């Protein structure tokens, strides 16, 4: 036996077909003998729900279009009695009940959870992926893992904004950290943090590749970026650097009992961000160490750039990061744009 | 009129005191006219309740102490109709009520909001600020505003934890968080984020002496940390130093539609964090810049440090910041330690 429960949201739009997976879940579930709840409420679903038989309907349930921005709240694990026991599943509007004494709990509900969905856009992925596999967040004790850090940096951020209006500035930044996470995310990455002008992310051992075709993808997709929009638009100077480096990470919360952060610390990081800075020297735009390199298996064409300080390190990268500019005439071209 | 929205916890222990704050609210609230509810749950309470009096109530409300960690997720400004108008304090138990039809919404309720408070530990300071006021923090729009910059960051710790297991770095980075956080937020500075080893915050520019003494305070308390604990605990060898800067940054969220972050953008960010790795090779372990000096008005025994670069800018320090040790020293002490 198992109970799990997660929260939805409106994907597209019928006082009918509710009855659809309704009457389905009702005949379906009974075929599979699983119990619980429908809850709609001012366009906000929540449902409750063996062991082996129940993630079946789940992985049919996310894959289900009818809802988007699915989160398991809450899993429990071989309980013994079922909470809903002669319910296939109940569907339950409560937008249609106007008794007064439910009034309350349901402005509740609706208010606690619409400030749950804010602070989901706030949490670190790590830690929304604890809690959708049903793990509390805050008790999950530190591990130590194996890591390719990602560190990717805006190019001369303070000269190509010290003339931009606040708004421009957010919109640029935004915009790159939008395109960053949507390519570390396709291919299997989590982001870490935002540091400034700055994405922070981790990759595992066995995705080196996935990590180098992120760097050029973002590369990639920048270099079109700047030709799409026009000459005056900021977003035409936009290039990065990227540095990669592997290690043994501690990956856990930190923090003080006020505020909790899910994190990952060792020296793996710091030298992530140094080959990152090392690029603006490199005529390269990608840059990461031997740890980095052993993690690959494609026949990338790996090119050595001598070793260097941050007990100095080899450095390597891919022929497909080479610059088509040089990096001091980046910046002066930056310089001269805003005058 | 106005309507207001709060959660709160467990703060001591009756069956009886309920009717208390039930009995005094209701005819407290009838010489004042405000209507409301408080619903509890499983140790949560929930309370929703004119535009003037209803903060004579609230501002009683927090300074209340028979709950803790209170957060009002909720403000509606110049309503028209209120929501519960004959009830000047329907107390409801939710712990009372076995209907069968009220268990989901009873569960559900349990269930979100147990996640909200989860949640709710890794929001910055500065969400749940805006959160308590009643103002959206999705939407806001970034503002320019003027800010002390503040970074603190631990001697050597790569060589200090180097041989320490997991659990024991992870407590030591806590114990600096915890005693960090503290400090600061006592002197009215909000944290802004974990960086490693490494605390950003900032505070106002009427809040320099607190900066200051925040600064001198942490260095305070850590020097009593390391005689109070063992020389085999890894507490014995933690140290800190501080970079102080002053200027215009951009305060709002930052990032994509999928992982949003609230924090603080311009060049005085990377100032601060330069001053404090610039501790490290001087005489003292604050450092901040001519800004900072000018937003002090204590009879502070400033010294110059010299100009340095990061265009070379003046450093400053009180002379309260000196180190009664050699920071190269320290950290061949550190090595030794552990061998
Ligand atoms: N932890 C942080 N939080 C917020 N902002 C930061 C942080 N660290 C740095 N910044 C800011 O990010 C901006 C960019 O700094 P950065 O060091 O990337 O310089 P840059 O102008 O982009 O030059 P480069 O080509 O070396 O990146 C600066 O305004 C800096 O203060
Ligand atoms: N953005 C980050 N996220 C997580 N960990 C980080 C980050 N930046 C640095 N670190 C880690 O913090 C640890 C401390 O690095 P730091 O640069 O403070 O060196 P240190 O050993 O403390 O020497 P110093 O006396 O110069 O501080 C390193 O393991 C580093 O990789
Ligand atoms: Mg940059
Ligand atoms: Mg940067
Ligand atoms: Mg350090
Ligand atoms: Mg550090």
């Amino acid at each position: 036996m198992k109970r799990l429960v997660f929260i939805s949201k409106i994907s597209g739009h019928s006082l009918e077909e509710i009855q659809r997976i309704g009457k389905v879940s009702i005949k379906n579930n009974q075929r599979d003998n699983i119990t619980g709840v429908l809850l709609y409420l001012q366009g906000l679903f929540f449902q409750i729900l063996e062991n082996e038989k129940v993630d079946k309907l789940y992985k049919k349930i996310l894959v289900d279009d009818r809802h988007t921005n699915i989160l398991c709240l809450k899993t429990e694990y071989d309980i013994t009695d079922r909470m809903f026991p002669n319910w296939a599943m109940k569907t339950i509007n409560l937008n249609e009940n106007s008794e007064l004494m439910i009034q309350p709990i349901k402005s509740l509900l609706q208010t606690i959870t619409q400030s749950h969905r804010v602070l989901e856009k706030y949490m670190p992925a790590r830690v929304i992926y604890l809690i959708n596999q049903g793990i509390n967040p805050l008790t999950v004790e530190p591990q130590l893992v194996e890591k390719i850090i990602f560190f990717s940096d805006i190019l001369a951020f303070s000269t190509l904004t010290e003339k931009l209006p606040v708004n421009e500035v957010v919109i640029l930044v935004n915009r790159y950290f939008s395109i960053c996470t949507r390519i570390i995310s396709a291919y299997g990455g989590e982001v870490t943090k935002f540091i400034g002008d700055c994405v922070m992310a981790s990759f595992t051992k066995e995705q080196g590749d996935a990590a180098i075709r992120t760097s050029l993808d973002i590369i990639s997709e920048l270099k079109q970026l700047r030709h799409h929009v026009e000459a005056t638009n900021p977003l035409h100077l936009l290039y990065t650097g990227i540095g990669l480096s592997y290690g043994h990470v501690i990956e856990g919360n930190m923090g003080s009992s006020l505020k909790m952060d899910h994190t990952l610390l060792g020296d793996a990081v710091n030298v992530a961000a140094r080959l990152e800075a090392l690029t603006r020297q490199l005529p390269y735009a990608l840059a990461f160490t031997a740890g980095v390199k052993k993690c690959c298996q494609a026949q990338w064409t790996f090119i050595n750039l001598g070793a260097h300080q941050v007990e100095a390190i080899e450095v390597y990268t891919v022929n497909e990061a080479q610059k088509y500019y040089d990096t001091l005439q980046i910046t002066q071209l930056i310089r001269q744009t805003l005058e």
